[PDB]
């Protein structure tokens, strides 16, 4: 199990800028996104490496409804439904090629990576995530047992708040993790 640990996802970001203060009373303020998911359910930055579904038969648009994206269609009995939350995400800045790296507790390997960032136009501070909003921008080959993978990344074209959709089939069994990360292409 794991997530993408840079760009951070949602809640791996959450975790690890606030983890150690996690009660912070200027998070709020500074990161409400952050703020309203540790007030829903803390375990879902506490159990960051958590966000999977089992069984989707790589058909995940019907497993994964518009609007909730970023919980993996409201996985894990909702823990990560404060992912679907729209409103000013912490971003990660980001060159136009970019790496995203996951960290995997178990070396699973991949099947395969999808990687997808929304459409140019797409404002994801005041619209829901969807897939008719997302472009692909990367589609892997396998990899093989590993702490942790990198995913190259090329884009052009991109300016300003997005979110890259990585989607990490793993190896071990049909298990897939589904994570948002808020970047800023400048
Ligand atoms: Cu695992
Ligand atoms: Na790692
Ligand atoms: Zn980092
Ligand atoms: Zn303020
Ligand atoms: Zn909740
Ligand atoms: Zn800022
Ligand atoms: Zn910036
Ligand atoms: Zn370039
Ligand atoms: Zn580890
Ligand atoms: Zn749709
Ligand atoms: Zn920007």
């Amino acid at each position: 199990h794991g997530s993408v640990v840079d760009p951070a996802s949602r809640n791996y970001g959450c975790w690890e800028r606030w983890g150690d203060d996690f009660q912070n009373p200027a998070m709020a303020d500074e990161d409400p996104m952050c703020w309203q998911a540790w007030q829903d359910d803390p375990n879902a930055m506490w159990n960051w490496n958590g966000l999977y579904r089992n069984g989707s038969a790589g058909d995940f648009e019907a497993v994964v409804p518009d609007g909730q994206l970023c919980s993996g269609g409201r996985t894990e009995s909702g823990r990560y439904n404060s992912l679907d939350a729209v409103g000013p995400w912490q971003t990660t800045d980001v060159t136009d090629d970019f790496t995203v790296k996951l960290h995997d507790q178990a070396s699973h390997g991949a099947d395969y990576f999808l990687v997808y960032v929304t459409k140019q136009g797409f404002d994801p501070a005041t619209q829901a995530l969807t897939w008719g909003e997302l472009q692909q921008v990367a589609r892997t080959g396998s990899y093989g047992p590993s702490q942790n993978y990198e995913i190259p990344v090329s884009t052009s074209g991109l300016t300003g708040r997005h979110v890259v959709y990585t989607i990490w089939q793993a190896s071990h069994m049909d298990q897939t993790y589904f994570l948002c990360s808020d970047v800023d292409f400048g």
